[PDB]
């Protein structure tokens, strides 16, 4: 409709405009307090944090710029703290401020109280058919949105889906996130959601992330992943086969949609034909999804997570609390020129 290809033309215009004039050095370690650690890697850590003059609470993600370095993330760390600073969608974790110092590099996102939905998922279990759905149209929208933006996803698995206070998907984590017009190389993303193109080492494309929502939505109304093995090897080797099983369960059109996502040769896949996001959209299983709705967060959804207020870390877990050191040297100083 025109009303959707109007609304994703303005899109477009808007990301450009920022994408081409970065934000930069918006805020400084000192305006904030800091209160928990909410999660780690092995170049850095995400900290609840409170600004100081206004109270708001945010979730600062710290990255060490010596570890970056090593581990060979300078662009992907740059394409993130760019693509961050120039989206905009309901189901995004925006982006507040960026700022970098001697030693570190730092995106001040909003806090998402609720929790990771891996959390969610695996103390019950399995989400119904209907609560997986409203999830999984969130994540379809999101990346009709990203994709008319030229930009790649892949980092998608429910441990980067934050729930909010009104029980909406917030996408967090862009650190694989990149602007591609045509196909890209690099190697990355979790195991378990990784597209056969990614594993085979081919230059690929946007269609990945739609393999990965085949993933997602078999993970979440299933409880498990479907290429599931004890070590990556095993995974890749399902992956690749073109086999997968369905728990009986399961609803005949949400194995349809699956066998559609899950195709392991790309040209085929849903997402990535003529019709693009409208087989996705137009499949019998989302026969019930009012799309509008759900970009206008007036749909009431399935589960509301359990927290007292903005500065709760009860729905996060608990990691050893470390300093957060500036060297009074400069480090890294020309790779990160431009964050
Ligand atoms: C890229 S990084 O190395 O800076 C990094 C920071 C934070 C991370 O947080 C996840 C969140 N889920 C809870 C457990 O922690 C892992 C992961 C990686």
């Amino acid at each position: 409709q025109e009303s959707v290809k109007e609304f994703l033309a303005k899109a477009k215009e808007e990301f450009l405009k920022k994408w081409e004039s970065p934000s930069q050095n918006t805020a400084q370690l000192d305006h904030f307090d800091r209160i928990k650690t909410l999660g780690t890697g092995s170049f850095g850590r995400v900290m609840l944090v409170k600004h100081k003059e206004t109270g708001n609470h945010y979730a600062m993600k710290i990255l060490d710029k010596q570890k970056v370095v090593k581990l060979k993330q300078i662009e992907h760390t740059l394409n993130e703290k760019r693509i961050l600073q120039a989206v905009n969608f309901p189901f995004l974790v925006k982006l507040e401020f960026s700022f970098k110092d001697n030693s570190n590099l730092y995106m001040v996102m909003e806090y998402v109280p609720g929790g990771e939905m891996f959390s969610h998922l695996r103390r019950i279990g399995r989400f119904s058919e209907p609560h997986a759905r409203f999830y999984a149209a969130q994540i379809v929208l999101t990346f009709e949105y990203l994709h008319s933006l030229d930009l790649i996803y892949r980092d998608l698995k429910p441990e980067n889906l934050l729930i909010d206070q009104q029980g909406y998907i917030q996408v967090t984590d862009f650190g694989f996130a990149k602007r591609v017009k045509g196909r890209t190389w690099t190697l990355c993303g979790t195991p378990e959601y990784l597209a056969p193109e990614i594993i085979l080492s081919k230059g690929y494309n946007k269609a990945v992330d739609w393999w990965a929502l085949g993933v997602l939505i078999y993970e979440m109304a299933a409880g498990y992943p479907p290429f599931f093995a004890d070590q990556p090897i095993q995974i890749y080797e399902k992956i690749v086969s073109g086999k997968v099983r369905f728990p009986s369960h399961f609803s005949s059109d949400l194995k349809d949609l699956l066998r559609n996502l899950l195709q392991v040769d790309l040209t085929k896949r849903f997402g990535n034909l003529k019709n693009g996001v409208n087989d996705i959209k137009n499949h019998k299983w989302f026969a019930t999804t009012d799309w509008i709705a759900i970009y206008q967060r007036k749909v009431e959804a399935p589960f509301i997570p359990k927290f007292k207020g903005p500065g709760d870390t009860s729905n996060f877990d608990d990691y050893e609390e470390e300093e957060i050191r500036v060297s009074i040297n400069e480090k890294c100083g020309k790779e990160f020129t431009e964050f």
